[PDB]
């Protein structure tokens, strides 16, 4: 409350460390469905169904331009990429499996880097 604060967690390295995580997600062999925005002209149903499209290149541009106020808003967009994938793709599909694998990969890096 006013003039009453928990001790200050060092967040000075968060930007660099989110960038490194994102590099590792970019270079994963199963990243290919997530590298670029879904083409809304060429994929019937995507625009209407997926209210907030998100992809790794869009996260990279947001990160690089100071559009993440803190490390939690960064994690929310990464998770959005996988929630969207689950919304639109069957589990038993190459893309569906890619999304589960990448979400797992992400959540471990996240816990190991920050928890």
């Amino acid at each position: 409350s006013m003039s009453v604060k928990k001790p200050k967690r060092d967040d000075s390295k968060d930007l660099a460390l989110c960038s490194m995580i994102l590099t590792e997600m970019e270079t994963h062999e199963d990243a290919w469905p997530f590298l670029l925005p879904v083409n809304l002209k060429l994929v019937p149903g995507y625009k209407k169904v997926i209210k907030k499209p998100m992809d790794f290149s869009t996260i990279r541009e947001k990160l690089s331009s100071g559009q993440y106020p803190n490390l939690e808003t960064f994690a929310l967009d990464v998770r959005l990429v996988f929630d969207n994938c689950e919304t639109f793709n069957e589990d038993d599909s190459d893309i569906g499996r890619a999304g589960h694998n990448m979400r797992k990969y992400f959540e471990k890096k996240w816990t190991d880097t920050f928890k």
